[PDB]
């Protein structure tokens, strides 16, 4: 491996943008909830994941 | 492997954009919920996933 | 492998765009729900997936 | 004139929306140019106009 | 004139929205140019205009 | 004139929004140029205008 003259962006997350306004989010009766906004992940070598968002619940009433 | 003169974007996520406004989201009776916005993942070598969002639930009433 | 003079975008996700407004989303009685917005994944070598969104549920009443 | 119980929107401009992307506009040899984007005007009583965009020119060469 | 019970929006400009991206605008040889983006005007009683954008020019060469 | 019970928005400009990104604007040889972004004007009684953007020019070469 070598790079005599190079520009190598590897595993990059750049120039992301988000504009939220006047939004609304409710949860009322939830066993397990997960709420996210922006999530930028960048890797080069991975044995697992990049983003995990699980939720396991129960609601009896 | 070599790159004498190069520009190699590998596993890249760039120039993403999101504009949400006046939105609305509700959940009322959910075992397990998962709500997301933007999610930008970028990798070069992976043995798993890039984004996992599971939800396993139950609602008796 | 070599690149004497090159520009090689490999596994790229660029110039994505989303504009949501005045939307609405409800879930009322769900075992397991999954709700997403934008999801940009980019890889170069993968043994698994790029985006997994499962949901396994139950509703008795 | 009266309004015992009412909701009277008079001279209203609401819920406008515009999404431009990757566009292009050129002018090269123009006496007088006028370029506009969005223009929302709302009045209730007017003796003139609501939007005037004139352009008077000359190009000799 | 009277309003016992009322909600009277008169001369209103609300909930406007604009999303421009990656656009481009050039002018090269112009006597008089005028370039605008968003322009929201709202009045209730007017003797003139709501928005005037004139341009009077000349290009000899 | 009277308002026993009322909510009267008169001459209002509310909930405007603009999202520009990565744009570009050039002028090169212009007698008189005028470039604007957002311009929200609101009045109740006017004898003139709400927004005036003139430009009078000349280019000899």
């Amino acid at each position: 491996v070598l790079y005599v003259g190079s520009k190598t962006k590897e595993g990059v997350v750049h120039d992301v943008t988000t504009v939220a306004e006047k939004t609304k989010e409710q949860v009322t009766n939830v066993g397990g909830a997960v709420v996210t906004g922006v999530t930028a992940v960048a890797q080069k070598t991975v044995e697992g994941a990049g983003s995990i968002a699980a939720a396991t619940g129960f609601v009896k009433k």
